[PDB]
């Protein structure tokens, strides 16, 4: 229900935004949702292929589906560990620390300064948000994308 | 070719290409109107400007509000609750004293983070983690208490 909660929020978001979930995009979304942990690009391709030997999606098609999710902010690249993670959503605890994500490149870094976060979360609760129903995200621009 | 608000419209158009979104004329029209205005814009005002820009044949109000919902749902435009008016996303090099926004990802309502102490620390942490808080003001994304309860 963790994974179903993620799929439902992205489907709801796509409906609202005018985005289209083709079959591969829904397939990839489901595999990422059912992982519940960061995913390597090679694991996603293996999983997509596990269905049919010959009738499998070509790798570029699989990775364009992953880029679609990243570009729309449903998935980030945790470059810490060279893997892909679902956006924060109304999910469980025990792996929830805010993400800092770049607008252009969709890499994420985890904000691990407990008192900066705690202050940020306090400000947001006072201002009408629920930092514990959904872990916050900070969105900005990385130094590397800023250089161009 | 493109100055500073024109860069913003360009980058939204590029983002549409990478995301799988269609930027119709009315969507580009409302975006450019919001971007060129500097100050938050009321909805009735965009509707005014859209009619003034076109004249005979103007888009009906439902078309203009749906284009605004498109822009909000995709995070290019927020509704600033305090002034009940719309503002562009934070974007690169807009030259001003801008402050970070806190946006609900469900209703697209935003509020400014006016706590200098908390903002200063966040930007300091972001600079330490590899980001450029001066190249583009930070946004914080969360779920509002009202949207959470519904
Ligand atoms: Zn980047
Ligand atoms: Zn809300």
């Amino acid at each position: 229900d963790d994974a179903n909660s993620f799929v439902r929020a992205v489907e709801r978001a796509c409906s609202e935004r005018g985005l289209r979930l083709t079959p591969i995009r829904a397939n990839v979304l489901r595999l990422i949702a059912d992982a519940g942990k960061p995913v390597k690009a090679y694991e996603l391709l293996d999983w997509v292929r596990e269905g049919k030997g010959v009738g499998a999606d070509a790798p570029p098609t699989v990775y364009r589906a992953l880029d679609f999710l990243m570009a729309n902010g449903f998935v980030h690249k945790l470059e810490s560990v060279n893997a892909f993670v679902a956006c924060h959503h109304p999910n469980s605890a025990q792996h929830s620390v805010p993400f800092l994500i770049c607008d252009r490149c969709h890499s994420a870094v985890e904000l691990e300064d407990r008192d900066v976060v705690s202050q940020l979360e306090a400000r947001a609760k006072a201002l009408g948000f629920q930092p514990q129903a959904q872990t916050l995200e900070v969105h900005g621009l990385c130094a590397k994308c800023a250089a161009a």
